[PDB]
């Protein structure tokens, strides 16, 4: 199983990818575990930015890694196609994209159509960004089979039952829960990782959740599960999104500059007080030795 | 009350914006009795548009009427704000924004500062657009009154008691309902109308249904309302969004070019099947001598 | 258009029906212009009551009024078969049951013949009251149509596009809706009335609400409509089903008793709280010669 | 961790409670490796059943195993304090109640009161039976705290982050899922078992599964979960609670009598097209050495 960060974006004051702090984050990440990185995902504000955006999100990052899922979707299907086809001469993982999102009541054949043609056009194996939170309308495992050119799936839908449908009707099919929640329960259980915003700051509990369930020590797994939950629903005080920025400053020591308008960065007294909430995480982190003080 | 479209916005064989069809299709929805025109909607594929294309679209439109909103949200805050302030040479009703769409989890102080930020530099009066299916999250009649400055909404919602509530947190404030099955009913109780995709192929039908209602004689307004609410339903067998170019084309003669993919235009058996789904409704409704032949 | 009261149940202290009580509160709500009572509905707990409660309810109401709709619906149906029975002896305008409620997935075509059941050996008219929140699942225009027995309904939705389409589907069916919420919105689009908890405590705004927007007065039944309203709220806040009692001897003088465990009575610091939030509120109802002091 | 059957409950065709039937059956379900029965739940119309049924069933099942669960809850608090008290005099694992279904917006203060006064009275532990698809209304971990005196948890959220929500704030806690699709993983990720409605009619695949996953084989019990989700899936076509009558006759070879009306029994070509659904999965289960002939 996996360990996948939905790489944030840093953003300068004026509002531009700063490329160094990017590449900064990439190397810790990879240095802690993670084995790939998910460019250009919700975390990273993929929908905020432009296709060229998009590129030097990738041609940064690329920079420091191969292990790139390199997302590339979005409402114009002739961006999301030329993005594909850019990646030719990148040797990554794969490309994703999300189910147009936004937009209710698509036909099937529609979005079946539109997938297709993703993989028809692209250099690199298609992953299905499976999204409905965000996007509305669900792509489960029966219209991922009908597709049929899938090599794996992130599913943001918490109902682990509708994930483990993936492996049942793809056996072949690679299949991660978007969850930080499940990183125990997702290895334990067969399913090949997580793509865990939370690796983002604290990529060395996810890392280590995994590897503690694989060595079957599944109750300590659960018990540090439990605390990585606890910063998990902190972030979501004042928007996750926002959160994100401030927690990798906290835990892994560098900042990731500003997020992108309209995702405003916390104010002082919002940054001060979800702090507070993790300080006693912090502490009983280093306590384990899974943090360096 | 009023009916307002919004506007399909009609694209070429190679994907850009067609002043010349759209130009038609405007001067066409005044003439029938449209009251204004809700400019880079979700029927418009509004998203799918660059803030340059946003502003074709204002640009395009305001060379036939001035009775427009212009639809300026996305996920770049600086953007909005562009074309915000862009929009102070035209002399139109309002603008317009979603929530952040996609994003969840966002703070309801951040969804705040986003509304408010936007009040700020508009040159116009600002309508929420609250579209809680396509973004997840919803701005409610709360919400919509802690911001405090939207002169009014169009509310996405088919439960019209959240629809009224506008109307009752914000009494100065003008309420739309974002459904085509609730004319008669919005216009006998009391709210300031319909913005009605269904008015881009049928307008006859949404203002006369429209002005029925006004005159009290609810039963055949809901006599009315009925034909186009099964109108409306044909019109999601095959997609909505594309089967409103092939719907504007038959009822009122002019095509619309084609859509914008990922919203893919329907084929011929599609097309062929749909007609089949509204071609008694056609009859009735020129039998009724609302549709001319 | 009618108003219909889903009355309250009062109990006595040692948890049975208080018949006289109930007379009491049905003579008061005839004389405040309620049209018909719904009897053993969510507000009279009738899924507390054995068959037999059920029964005495009907008789205790039925020695005030003719004017009942007697709920006879459960999750035993031999249960609900006898009760429909033994109405055969009564004046009054129906019968009524909900769907088989708690158990989801159950069959269509087991639901369909289950209220057809009911109508062929009913000896009154048979009502839908069709309340997807308590049961779960919806029995919706098209389901009512192909059950074909069914002489009006109860819709606890507040969508209200789902309510008009039983009169689109069925025109002549008699359509209710069960929110205190759309009195206003429900007279003045064509729709047959409410069924509406809260004419148990205001028999006399419900009723007003009404008249208003039927005398074409549609702004001032909306500005008694959101006074209603926020009655309405105030009563969610300690349960509405609770709270119901307190405000029936607040606003119409006489008590109802307790409700039947577990339906707590509110203890005397929830009691004092609820009155304060409609003190002002009954204040302006006097105000207006509305309630008389 | 163990896996747990809501006993269904056989009728007569007059519709009383088969103790023949119920006895057989609850014998053959200990014998093929069930841990525990839990009695008068869903599967079981527990809601069906009047308080004197629900004692009945408590009665039979007690003749042939003291490893009982009783489910007590109702719509009258009295009812199941009565069921309560007199559970005294057998030695059973718990107590159990539902919250009470069907009424929406129960204040939080009075749902904790109801359970409190449920463990003031019982002679034995008290079990949490949280099914939000039937009451509508939740009791998660966070509120199954500030009751604090469940013993255990039986979650039928088929989201099993809300199911180790449980594990975590009441670490003490028993906490079991109602899913037949989550034995396999259950049991890997350290919680405490499955309460299956499909364990009435394969006992052997679900106790199977169990031991897999117990014995860190996760491949092969998710081989087997498969097919056991397929039986589960075709249960649901014809209403899964008549099924699982014919479910248990065809697997087990004895048969369960009749479900209670409006539970009707499937019709025979019901039935017909049903094993035709599983009759390839039977096979392969007996192949597999699971099933005898």
């Amino acid at each position: 199983p996996e360990i996948i960060t939905p790489i944030i974006t840093p953003f300068t004051k004026d509002n531009r990818i700063d490329k160094e702090k990017l590449k900064i984050h990439a190397e810790n990440l990879i240095r802690k575990g993670i084995d790939k990185l998910f460019v250009n995902g919700t975390t990273g504000l993929g929908p905020s930015l432009s296709p060229e955006e998009k590129l030097e999100n990738l041609k940064a990052v690329y920079d420091v890694t191969n292990k790139i899922i390199f997302q590339v979707g979005g409402l114009n299907l002739d961006d999301a196609i030329r993005l594909a086809k850019l990646s030719k001469d990148f040797d990554i993982v794969g490309i994703a994209s999300y189910a147009p999102y936004y937009y209710p009541r698509m036909s099937e054949k529609h979005l079946v159509k539109y997938f297709k043609t993703l993989c028809e056009v692209s250099p690199h194996p298609v992953y299905l960004y499976n999204v409905p939170t965000a996007t509305g309308k669900d792509i489960d495992a029966k219209v991922a089979k009908e597709i049929g050119c899938f090599t794996g799936v992130k599913d943001c839908i918490e109902n682990i039952i509708h994930t483990l449908d993936y492996k049942r009707l793809n056996p072949n099919m690679l299949v991660y829960s978007g969850s930080d929640m499940l990183i125990a329960t997702v290895a334990s259980t067969g399913l090949d990782g997580n793509v865990a915003a939370g690796s983002n700051y604290l990529p060395e509990v996810t890392v280590t959740i995994k590897k503690l369930a694989m060595e079957r020590k599944i109750d300590e797994a659960l018990k540090l599960q439990f605390l990585h939950d606890e910063v998990i629903e902190a972030s979501r005080i004042f928007g996750s999104l926002s959160s994100n920025y401030v927690l990798t400053k906290y835990f892994q020591g560098y900042d990731l500059g500003y997020p992108r308008p309209p995702i405003f960065p916390l104010d002082d007294e919002e940054e001060r007080q979800l702090i507070k909430k993790v300080e006693g995480i912090r502490a009983k982190l280093v306590e384990l030795k899974i943090l360096k003080e």
